[PDB]
């Protein structure tokens, strides 16, 4: 009943040449037997080292941000440039885009937009911080988030969407949220989305959790209900994302 499941590698702003390949050897090596979609995202600059090595058949490469357009934006990337070379996947709305990078909720809600347009799939972001939690705002918060982005998509991008929910208090720190934590909120999301969007969109939409996933604990987050996969930071970076993987059996 559960859709596909997706275990996905954000490697952030970290990586050499040799470490890379080293753990992409590792990704390799690794024969997965069941029905999941494996994301690897590297740094720009090593998205094509991880496009010559990476041969899994279960992994795609992901960008960790786009732009919508090309021209005059010393520094960035463009949706029509990772395209181009053949990219297909981007992640959007990270926390630390969101509260180092400017990236309010509408800017969020626009590079959604665009990147569905221009036939990306999308892991999108959202999640509450431990003030907004401590408050009880937990629900409005991600909401507000996610029909932020909703505004801007039509019923069939959707398709094309994965959420990812990541409470930022758990983001680095070693405070996973405990799997009840975790349901609470991916249940209600998809509640707004059946509702909102229509109800076979919920049921097909993947809702990823995010924030402190390891090996250990992640079997017991993918038996929740509502729990489609995972966005996997620190873990990632090392040979224990095998399990991860392994975990959404």
């Amino acid at each position: 009943a559960k859709p596909q499941p997706i275990a996905a590698a954000n490697w952030k702003c970290n990586g050499t040449t040799a470490s890379i390949e080293k753990l992409v050897q590792v990704f390799n090596e690794h024969t997965i037997s069941h029905d999941v979609q494996c994301v690897v995202a590297p740094t720009f600059v090593h998205i094509p080292l991880v496009q010559a090595k990476l041969r899994n058949p279960k992994y795609v490469i992901s960008a960790q941000n786009a732009i919508a357009k090309s021209g005059a934006f010393t520094g960035e990337v463009s949706m029509p440039i990772l395209k181009d070379i053949g990219v297909h996947w981007v992640i959007l709305g990270h926390s630390e885009r969101r509260t180092y990078y400017g990236e309010t909720d509408e800017i969020v809600a626009q590079k959604v937009s665009e990147a569905c347009k221009q036939g990306f799939m999308v892991i999108a972001c959202i999640g509450e911080t431990l003030q907004q939690r401590e408050a009880n705002q937990t629900a409005k918060v991600v909401l507000s988030q996610t029909s932020a982005i909703a505004a801007k998509l039509t019923k069939d991008a959707w398709n094309q969407v994965v959420l990812a929910y990541e409470p930022v208090w758990a983001i680095g720190t070693g405070k996973v949220a405990t799997p009840e934590q975790a349901q609470e909120v991916h249940l209600l999301l998809r509640k707004w989305v059946s509702e909102n969007i229509g109800t076979d969109v919920a049921a097909k939409l993947r809702i990823l959790y995010g924030g402190s996933v390891n090996a250990a604990n992640a079997a017991t987050l993918y038996a929740k209900p509502d729990i489609n996969g995972f966005l996997v930071g620190g873990a990632s970076l090392k040979p224990e994302f095998r399990d991860i993987i392994d975990a959404t059996r």
